[PDB]
C-alpha cells in the first residue's frame, strides 16, 4: 500500500500503520520514518585517523598530529575540516553510522610499560576496560559516590 | 502549499514554506543522497544490541564477545560486535545509521580490585555524561592538569 | 539514473549499476532505506547540549538538573532530557543520531588537586581525547593491556 500526496510518500506495510503510525515507512513534510526497519547503506562522510585521503593542507595542527599518531589510528575523527579550513567536512546535521560508532575512543597512556622499557598507550572503545591496580605499598579502590566514580588511592600496610 | 516533485535525480518535498536555504528545509531522496529538511528520522533502529540481551546466539560468538555477553559488569552496553551465522560478517554492517538508543549505550568499564571501605573488587559503567574523580588518599597526592592536549593525572607521595 | 516510483516504493538506480546487491541502489520501500553510498542530510536528533538555554528546569530529573547546571559538563550530549512526565525521554530510542551528537559525547575526569596549582581539576574526555597517569616523587604508574584489560599500576618506586 504505496500512497503519494503533496505532502510526501508513504507505504503502510501489510498489516497495518501501527501505533502512531511508527510501522510506516514515508519521506514527508514532517521528515522521514523508516517504520521499525532501518537506513542501509549509508555513509556520514566521517574518517578514521590514519585514513587515506587526509588533506594536511587544511588542517588544523592537532587533527594533523592525531592523524598522524599511531596510538590513535582507526578512531573517529570527528574533527576534518576542508577547503576554508573553518568549516567541518562533515556538518553536525549529518546521520552517523555504526562504523563511526566502532571508531569512538580516548587513548590512555602511561610514561612506563608494566614490566617494560617503554611508554604505553591503548586504546578505549565502546566495552574497553580499564583497570586501576594496586601495587607494592600502594592500595587502589573504587566506589561509586553520588554517580562519581571514585578511584581512592593511598598507602598501604 | 507543499509540493512533492518527481524527476530524473529523484524525490523533493518542498514544505509550506518554501525550499529554504541550499534546499535545507527540502527532504529528499536523490541520487546525491537523502535530507530530512532539518527534521528527523524517526521509528528507525540499528539492529544493534546490548550486552546480556535475549537472541543472542552463543555458538557463533567469539571468546570475548560472549564473555561480555554474561558479564553483568557489562550488561546494557552496545554491544557494536555481534556476529552472523558465519561467525565473521558482523550482524549490522558499517554503514548503517546508529540511533539515540545505540549511543544511550555506549561506555566503557572502570574497575578497581578494591573497593573504597570494601571488601570486594570494584567495577561501575562510564557512559556519556558519567564522571571519574581520582582521589587523593592518606599519604599520595593526586593531582590534575591538561598539558599539550593531554588530561594528566598525576601521583606524588604527600 | 533511474528514478521510479510503483506499488513497492520508490527506487532510483545509478547510471552505473545497482551493486553486488543493489548497494548503490537508493530506495524506499517495505523494507526500509537504503542511501545508496550516499548521506541522510540536514538531520537532527533532537538531541541538546547541557547547558543550553532552552532547557526546561520544572521538567527536568534530579540528576539531568544536576549537570545541565554543572559547568563541567557544558557542552556534553544530553542523552536523557524528559519532557512534561519526566517518565519519557525527550528524544525517543529509534531516532537517528547525528555527527553533532557524537562530537558532544564524553565523560568528566576530575581530581580534587590541580597539578602545581591550589583548586580542584575538572575536565571532559572526549572522542580522541588522551588521558595519561603519570608517575610522580616517589610513585611508579605504568601500564599494560593483559587479556583485554587496560591496567595501569601504582607501586612505590
Amino acid at each position: 500500500k504505496t500512497e503519494i500526496n503533496k505532502d510526501g510518500l508513504t507505504i503502510t506495510p501489510a498489516n497495518g500503520a501501527g501505533a502512531n503510525n511508527a510501522n510506516t515507512i514515508s519521506v514527508t513534510k514532517d521528515g522521514i520514518s523508516a517504520g521499525g526497519q532501518s537506513v542501509k547503506n549509508v555513509v556520514s562522510g566521517l574518517k578514521k585517523f590514519g585514513d587515506a585521503n587526509f588533506d594536511p593542507l587544511t588542517s588544523s595542527a592537532d587533527n594533523l598530529t592525531k592523524q598522524n599518531d599511531d596510538a590513535y589510528k582507526g578512531l573517529t575523527n570527528l574533527d576534518e575540516k576542508g577547503t576554508d579550513k573553518q568549516t567541518p567536512v562533515v556538518a553536525d546535521n549529518t546521520a552517523a553510522t555504526v562504523g563511526d560508532l566502532r571508531g569512538l575512543g580516548w587513548v590512555i597512556s602511561a610514561d612506563k610499560t608494566t614490566g617494560g622499557s617503554t611508554e604505553y598507550h591503548d586504546q578505549v572503545r565502546n566495552a574497553n576496560e580499564v583497570k586501576f591496580k594496586s601495587g607494592n605499598g600502594i592500595n587502589v579502590s573504587g566506589k561509586t559516590v553520588n554517580g562519581r566514580r571514585e578511584i581512592t588511592f593511598e598507602l598501604a600496610k
